[PDB]
DNA sequence: TCACGTAAGCAGTCCGCG
DNA sequence: GCGGACTGCTTAC
């Protein structure tokens, strides 16, 4: 097989590399690496090296990396550019692996672990590590085994061995119900004291040293805790055995609020799953506890138990160990579903970077571009420093707040990347500038044509049409790779709806799920075979189709994130190819494109509908336009449609055969106006929305920019069994909105969209009289808690104290002195409740850590003093008032005339 | 919340002007 | 009592 690296590090004058060799074996090598950098030379100093602008360079090969670094300093002091890849790690990888890396994951050691530290005095700070680590579960992906290290004797109590037999028994038999699929993969190791356990773990670590090290919160808790514990017991030098090259570094990670401290183990790639999840999941969660995320992703969660965790090992060592095993397992199940480790490996190997650099799109693109130019012997420019500066972004149309009955949407394919390719935008393709007319003049085609020679953007930039730019070239590759995965996602999605349709009245036979690939549309052979299946098999296939879809989703959307991030990187001062001219050339073109086609779409539909000056385009945002289809439906007549599927078919054909060709002529003309290099504004039908035929639903509404709801029957090529609510921006979509209120407002919107005013009024009346009986966590708001200390004065709110911070201070006063009350953590999230006047907490709200029950100390008080009236007014009634006033509905029967003033 | 971007909405506090 | 300026937080694209 071809070799590929596992990890790379620079330690002084050498590169340390762990890799997989031609035979498939893991090896390690230290290289006295000799890097090269470049300097501009006279046009006569020949050679084959040129900068991206075509100016010649001479190569300078250094004895070692210290020399090359010192040379960079002296050039800065002279005032000349030092060109070439200054991150020597990346130049090494690029030299050693001068080919496309096909990596084999089964040879990569992915370690997944979690620890437990019993602590009587509150949260065990890993800086101090002053409590014995009493359990470790370490999953190895090569061996496919969970290694469990279990401390029998501790100053906090001595316990019996964990029973694998009881662990396997059901909950209803007194057991822990550790899953059947992993019960045989557990290797259990009790130890009579903590020193023996840690010393065995360290040796185990040497035999099976992780390449990728993951888990939940491992970077901020588990790793710094194991490191410091071992350091406190055995010394700094034994602790460094956690690194294959015996070098560590205490990294201080700073943000806009404070500083935290992680441990860098050289020669290991740490991918904390909570970081992978925050970056790649596209969710904003009210809590990031493993149990909460696990329940959201898997519908199950962490093992349950009685009393505080601090007392679990004494009272139930059995459940305590089982719980630790399951926690590790839950992370593995989340990864089987979302596939972020796999994603990380693909991007890392494609870009040729350290795997943990996938958190940095700028690092990723710098390496792809560098590898790309090196193939043609071209030399990358030096990083330069730049003041941060704002620049303009996308266009968003002010919609007239209203109900909108029938709507069709259209959207452009990967807008910013497509613009980069169409216009040919790149650091090396800039050809000059032209004198700019105001933007509306380009939108209306009345301004002078910018160029007959260069490709233009309406911000005044001109680009060469004839030469290739590394940005368009490299963005095209990643965009093309995305296509396949996106196609898998949509196929699974279309197959989802086939399963769902057969679920309405399923056969009741005794059968099994069909063996198919969900990545490709279902053949007619199996569509027929699906109609015979039972509810058990069908729901099972629904699970597999949905899993295939999520995996497809993760693959496609994160490649889109990566290509979108190139457009943004051109606007970030740390990018090597930072240039506000380029970044603005993309966004300005984008805002001309959308408004251009709004004009063309209005022109076309006025012609076809026989009208003058109607606004058919009711809204647009960045890459999308929404078209009112009322008059189109009125041309045929609602009484002439048989059912909902009929008018949806009608609008579908009309968009496909009438509008898209007109829109395509629209964009071709724009392409010629700007004299671009390649036409790539490809805008097609997205959503078809409206009320069900014969109902009183209003179909859809807008309240303002980025705030709207639609009852959708079709999205791209997916036709839906039952209509789907597409809600954007409204409180139902916001993590800060209380769970039960999201559910209630969603059901209010569905009744508005699909059933009408009267149905909305029945539901509202009912929710109003019943909601006081909802669980307090489900009606609590959520907020991130930043700058708690900034507004903290004597443990009381200082000036301008935001409401949710006031809540945290009230909490702190209530749990003061109680060392075992859960503390609010700066930066994390809090539930927030309003309190009635005269309450014992001394303020108008209380907050506590999200994803948790409020401590039993103060729970009964909070429940007695929660302010339902204020809560109902702020989180339910006020937003509902916005929807219904926009949609021109009433959530309460009005006695007379719908008056005002 | 650890070197992709801008646009823009809502909650809540405080102040200047009635 | 109301509107604007502002911080803080959240989403859309
Ligand atoms: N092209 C290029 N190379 C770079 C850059 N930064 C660092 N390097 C490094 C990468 C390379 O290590 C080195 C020169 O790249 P080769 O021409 O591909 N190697 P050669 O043909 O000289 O091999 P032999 O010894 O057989 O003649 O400069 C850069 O910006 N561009
Ligand atoms: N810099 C940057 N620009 C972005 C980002 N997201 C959008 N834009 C700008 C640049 C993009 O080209 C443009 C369109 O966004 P789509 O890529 O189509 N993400 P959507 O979820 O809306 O599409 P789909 O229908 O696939 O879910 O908005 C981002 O994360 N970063
Ligand atoms: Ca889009
Ligand atoms: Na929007």
């Amino acid at each position: 097989m071809k070799e590929f690296y596992l990890t790379v590090e620079q330690i002084g004058d050498s590169i340390f590399e762990r890799y997989i060799d031609s035979n498939g074996r893991e090896r390690t090598r230290e290289v006295e690496y000799k890097p090269s950098l470049f300097a501009h030379c006279p046009e006569s100093q020949a050679t084959k090296y040129f900068d991206i602008y075509g100016k010649p360079c001479t190569r300078k090969l250094f004895a070692n990396m210290r020399d090359a670094s010192q040379w960079i300093k002296r050039m800065e002091d002279i005032g000349l550019e030092a060109l070439g890849m200054d991150d020597f790690k990346l130049a090494y990888l690029s030299d050693t692996y001068n080919y496309e890396i096909k990596y084999d994951h089964t040879k990569i050691r992915v370690a997944n672990f979690d620890i437990e530290v019993t602590s009587p005095d509150g949260f065990p700070e890993p800086s101090q590590a002053k409590h014995p680590i009493d359990a470790i579960t370490h999953y190895d992906s090569i061996d496919d085994r969970f290694y469990v290290f279990d401390l029998l004797n501790s100053p906090y109590g001595n316990v019996e061995e964990w029973s694998i037999e009881i662990a396997a028994k059901l909950q209803e038999q007194g057991g822990d119900e550790v899953p059947s699929e992993i019960i045989d993969k557990i290797i259990y190791m009790p130890f009579d004291n903590e020193k023996e356990l840690l010393m065995e773990y360290l040796n185990f670590w040497q035999q099976k040293t992780p390449v990728i090290l993951t888990g939940w919160n491992v970077e901020s808790f588990a790793i710094p805790y194991v490191y410091n514990r071992i350091k406190n017991i055995f010394g700094e030098s034994t602790a460094k055995r956690l690194s294959p090259h015996r070098k560590t570094r205490v990294k201080v990670i700073e943000n806009m609020y404070g500083s935290r401290e992680i441990i860098t183990l050289f020669g290991i790639s740490v991918l904390d799953y909570i970081d992978l999840y925050k970056k790649f999941s596209f969710t904003n969660q009210p809590s990031y506890s493993l149990d909460y995320i696990s329940e959201f992703e898997l519908n199950v969660g962490k093992l349950k138990y009685d009393g505080p965790i601090s007392k679990l090992r004494e009272s139930n060592h059995q459940r305590y160990i089982s719980y630790n095993i399951i926690a590790v397992y839950r992370v593995l199940q989340i990864d089987a579903k979302r596939q972020f480790i796999n994603l990380s490996l693909d991007m890392g190997y494609y870009a040729k970077i350290q795997i943990q650099s996938v958190f940095s799109p700028i690092k990723t693109w710098d390496a792809i571009i560098f590898n790309s130019l090196k193939e043609q012997n071209k030399v990358i420019p030096q990083g330069r420093s730049h003041p941060v500066q704002p620049y303009p972004g996308a266009f968003v149309k002010e919609p007239i707040p209203n109900r909108y009955k029938y709507v069709m949407s259209f959207d452009l394919t990967s807008l910013y990347p497509s613009i980069i390719r169409q216009v040919n935008i790149s650091p090396e393709t800039i050809a000059g500038t032209f004198k700019v007319a105001p933007l509306h003049d380009y939108i209306n085609a009345v301004a002078e044509r910018p160029s007959d020679v260069y490709s233009c953007s309406p911000n005044g930039m001109m680009y060469y049409k004839d030469r290739d730019g590394v940005v368009p070239t490299e963005i095209t590759k990643v965009f093309n790779q995305r296509k396949e995965h996106k196609g898998y996602m949509l196929a699974a999605q279309r197959n989802g709806e086939i399963i769902k349709e057969a679920l309405h009245n399923p056969n009741l036979s005794v059968d099994e799920p069909l063996d198919v690939d969900y990545r490709f549309d279902f053949s007619d052979e199996i569509k027929e075979k699906i109609k015979k299946l039972s509810a058990k098999s069908l729901n099972e296939m629904l699970f597999r189709a949905q899993r295939t879809e999520v995996a497809g989703m993760t693959a496609q959307i994160n490649r889109k994130l990566l290509i979108n991030s190139l457009a943004g990187a051109l606007g970030n001062v740390w990018f090597r190819y930072y240039d506000l001219r380029n970044a603005t050339a993309i966004t300005t073109f984008g805002q001309m494109a959308l408004q251009w086609i709004e004009r063309k779409v209005n022109e076309y539909l006025n012609e076809v509908c026989g009208t003058e000056g109607e606004a058919f385009v009711l809204y647009g945002d960045t890459d999308s336009i929404y078209v009112s289809a009322d008059k189109i439906i009125d041309k045929v007549g609602e009484s002439k449609f048989r059912d909902t599927n009929h008018w949806v078919d009608f609008l579908d054909k009309f968009a496909r055969e009438r509008m898209e060709p007109a829109i395509d002529r629209g964009f071709r003309e724009m392409c010629e106006y700007m004299n671009n290099k390649q036409h790539l504004m490809f805008m097609d039908r997205e959503a078809i929305a409206g009320p069900p035929l014969g109902s009183k639903g209003i179909g859809g509404f807008w309240t303002g920019k980025k705030r709207y709801a639609l009852n959708v029957w079709a999205m791209e090529g997916t036709r839906y069994a039952e209509p789907k609510l597409k809600i954007m921006g409204l409180e139902t979509q916001k993590s800060s909105t209380p769970k039960a209120v999201q559910k209630a407002l969603k059901e209010c919107i569905r009744r508005m969209l699909q059933e009408g005013e009267e149905s909305l009024q029945e539901y509202f009346k009912e929710f109003e009289k019943e909601f006081r009986q909802l669980n307090y966590i489900s009606i609590a708001s959520v907020s991130s808690a930043n700058n708690i200390a900034k507004y903290d004065v004597g443990g009381f709110p200082g000036p301008k104290c935001p409401f949710h911070i006031r809540g945290i201070l009230t909490y702190n006063r209530a749990i003061k002195g109680n060392i075992d009350a859960p503390q609010v953590v700066e930066g994390e999230k809090v539930y927030v409740l309003p309190l009635r006047e005269g309450n014992p907490f001394g303020d108008k709200c209380i907050a506590w850590p999200s994803g948790t029950e409020i401590t039993d100390l103060i729970k009964d008080d909070v429940l007695h003093w929660m302010d339902y009236t204020v809560l109902l007014e702020k989180t339910f009634i006020k937003p509902l008032e916005g929807f219904t006033s926009a949609a021109k509905l009433d959530y309460e029967k009005k006695a007379s005339l719908f008056d005002m003033f």
